[PDB]
């Protein structure tokens, strides 16, 4: 897998971010994390939802750089979203999230897996410091 630079434009929500990309406008998705979410399609706005939102928007808004790294699979989903780890001063926004217990690891698939068992080891160490969402 490799870096690419990216722009940010604007943070959507915890799990979503647009971005310029190879000097286009293109919402990316964040790679195996799930997060509370502010929109929810059904739900609205769920517990820990501004919270992760807030988070994300803190890390890209105050960062020197970003970047965006793809993994070995699809590149996009259905909805037209880039599918991406996302990358703030060299800290990768998808870890930082599991780690603060603001996301959970989301349902796997192969082969756009690269980083999952990474974030596992995240995830356990949130739940076993009890934060937030595994408050």
């Amino acid at each position: 897998l490799h870096k690419e630079p990216a722009t940010l434009i604007k943070a959507i929500d915890g799990d979503t971010v647009k971005l310029m990309y190879k000097g286009q406008p293109m919402t990316f998705r964040l790679l195996l994390v799930d997060t509370p979410e502010t929109k929810h399609p059904k739900k609205g706005v769920e517990k820990y939802g501004p919270e992760a939102s807030a988070f994300t928007k803190k890390m890209v808004e105050n960062a020197k750089k970003l970047e965006v790294e793809f993994d070995k699979g699809q590149r996009t989903d259905k909805y037209g979203r880039g599918l991406a780890y996302l990358y703030a001063d060299g800290k990768m926004v998808n870890e930082a999230l599991v780690r603060q217990g603001l996301a959970k690891v989301a349902y796997v698939y192969k082969p756009n897996n690269t980083h999952e068992q990474h974030l596992r080891k995240s995830e356990a160490q949130a739940k076993k410091e009890k934060l937030n969402i595994w408050s």
